[PDB]
């Protein structure tokens, strides 16, 4: 089950800190590893979750804002070359 993965890979936290870093405040190998770990039917869904889970190091996150968390946790499959390589998050 993908929450039983996403708990397992350190709750993708090397990409909630990318997430982070692209969403106005080597990381990102930390990230397509962890995220690699995570089987290819569940990334969409642990990547939501770690988009979710970023918000709570982050202070006040405007919907703005946690819309463009989405949107960068959307590019990082294919930015790991990853399948889905994109998630829609709908
Ligand atoms: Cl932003
Ligand atoms: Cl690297």
């Amino acid at each position: 089950q993908c929450r039983q993965q996403f708990q397992t890979q350190q709750r993708l936290r090397a990409c909630q800190r990318v997430i982070r870093r692209w969403s106005q405040g080597p990381t990102l190998q930390r990230c397509c590893q962890q995220l690699r770990n995570i089987s290819p039917q569940c990334r969409c869904p642990s990547l939501r979750q770690a988009v979710q889970s970023a918000q709570q190091q982050q202070g006040q996150v405007g919907p703005q804002q946690v819309g463009h968390m989405y949107r960068v946790a959307s590019r990082i499959p294919a930015i790991c070359n990853l399948r889905p390589m994109s998630c829609p998050f709908r």
